[PDB]
């Protein structure tokens, strides 16, 4: 059998009333010939790409046709807390919520997904994620590849595992609370190892790591380079040529790759040094999708310059906030034990050389920031509006991977886990690596968030956030 074609999310724009309609619902999908109940936006699985324009307002009508509560968060969008869709943004089952997004940030690929309190991992694992394509005047002048689904394609990469009956096998338990939910099956826009037919010249890939817990590292099967043009929050100042591209959970990068006649190649993910993530088939390079060259010329350019990246300011005088991430030692030890018992030494490949005691020892609140498991009723602090702050985020005390994400902003990384950031990570980011060390970011919030609709800051290893590694904060 031939490989399925890469599914392409519909690129959705507003109607005459200026509205975009999103319906959240359950249906069936097929994986390896076996049906599974899945959830999607405007469909059975995953979701559309919502197209937004800087300086224009759109209204999104969100219909929850699930039988449980959910929320819809716009990861990477700089919007007020009231429309941010964090855990306080509840949409009742069978209900509708509408939000107006006043887009005011540069062109970027953002995304959206649920933020249901303590259930975000499950709801994403079930299928809910969509994309946001923000454009502005600046990006269109660059004449990058721009034909959606032809030479400009989104690539949402996710793992799942399935039970013998074919259903998605999700659990939030002591093991996954420590190391995350991960699986053995890799999906690319929902499909297993699809092919994408691309014209000769430049191919633009908008890469999203949509895994709950698995970090990825993209490369090509024949070692042709990737030219990074954009990060979470938009364009880099100029392209950055890489041979491999690590992507943390929830991160986006846009890359250009050359397509030449008669030479198909795969986009692959390389084994990572993260606990549990190098179990077969992920102990070796793993194909993500096959690029099939078409002998028709592609019109897109890779310009020498993309955008202007403003200078980092002086750091003296700016508020410094400490965010200490932590995991309960016993539940970290127990989750790791369970992982080692199940998979053996392979669960640490590539790394460096039973009774009820009550609610105090519950793994559901074992993960914390500044000694507190997330309390939705108590924002931990009030950040300044329109002022640069230096946020210092520490994972000293455990060796788990914490891609730390801050709502309401695109920031600049000053130190990523104890080193200056790589060039392609030095632009606009909404995620920073924290793993047994300390990161520092320079952040500014341009919009208000009240106690009732607070911004979140949390680990994007979703099972950590669901078991307490999140805080709320207000702005204004
Ligand atoms: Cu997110
Ligand atoms: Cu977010
Ligand atoms: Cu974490
Ligand atoms: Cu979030
Ligand atoms: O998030």
């Amino acid at each position: 059998a031939e490989r399925p074609t890469l599914p392409i999310p519909d690129l959705l724009t507003t109607d005459a009333r200026n509205r975009i309609q999103l319906t959240i619902g359950a249906g069936q999908s097929t994986f390896g010939g076996k049906t599974a109940t899945t959830w999607g936006y405007n469909g059975n699985l995953l979701g559309p790409a919502v197209k937004l324009q800087r300086g224009k307002a759109v209204t999104v009508d969100i219909y929850n046709q699930l039988t449980e509560e959910t929320t819809l968060h716009w990861h990477g969008l700089e919007v007020p807390g009231e429309v941010d869709g964090g855990p306080q943004g509840i949409i009742p089952p069978g209900g509708k919520r509408s939000v107006t997004l006043n887009v005011d940030q540069p062109a970027a690929t953002c995304w959206f997904h649920p933020h249901q309190h303590g259930k975000t991992g499950r709801q994403v694992a079930m299928g809910l994620a969509g994309l946001v394509v923000i454009e502005d005047d600046e990006i269109l002048k660059l004449m990058l590849p721009k034909q959606w689904g032809i030479d400009d394609v989104p690539v949402i990469v996710q793992d799942k595992k399935f039970s013998a009956d074919g259903q998605i096998d999700y659990q939030l338990d002591v093991m996954t609370a420590a190391v995350g939910w991960f699986g053995d099956t890799l999906l690319t826009n929902g499909a297993i190892y699809p092919q994408h037919a691309a014209p000769r010249g430049w191919l633009r890939l908008r890469l999203l790591n949509g895994c709950n817990a698995r970090s990825l590292n993209f490369a090509t099967s024949d070692n042709r380079p990737l030219y990074v043009i954009a990060s979470d929050g938009g364009l880099l100042p100029e392209p950055v040529k890489v041979s491999e591209l690590p992507v943390l959970m929830g991160e986006r990068f846009e890359v250009l790759v050359e397509v030449n006649d008669n030479k198909p190649f795969d986009l692959v993910t390389l084994p990572v040094s993260q606990m549990g993530m190098a179990i077969a088939p992920f102990d070796k390079p793993h194909p993500v999708m096959r690029i099939q060259p078409i002998a028709i010329s592609a019109s897109g350019a890779l310009p020498d310059t993309l955008s202007s990246l403003p200078a980092l300011p002086s750091l003296e005088g700016l508020t410094v906030r400490k965010l200490q991430l932590s995991m309960d030692p016993m539940l970290d030890m127990m989750g790791m034990q369970m992982l080692m018992e199940k998979y053996g030494d392979q669960a640490m490949a590539g790394m460096d050389h039973h009774m009820n005691h009550g609610g105090k020892f519950d793994f559901h609140h074992a993960n914390k920031i500044n000694g507190q498991a997330f309390d939705m009723n108590k924002p931990m602090f009030a950040a300044a509006k329109g002022q640069y702050e230096r946020w210092v985020i520490s994972g000293v005390g455990d060796m788990m991977l914490h891609p730390f994400h801050i709502h309401g902003t695109q920031f600049r990384i000053l130190s990523e886990n104890g080193k200056p950031p790589a060039a392609h990570r030095a632009g606009w980011k909404d995620t920073v690596k924290v793993e047994g060390n300390v990161s520092e970011v320079l952040v500014k919030f341009n919009h208000d968030a009240p106690k009732e609709h607070a911004y979140m800051a949390h680990c994007h290893l979703l099972e950590h956030a669901d078991t307490g590694m999140m805080l709320g904060f207000t702005v204004g």
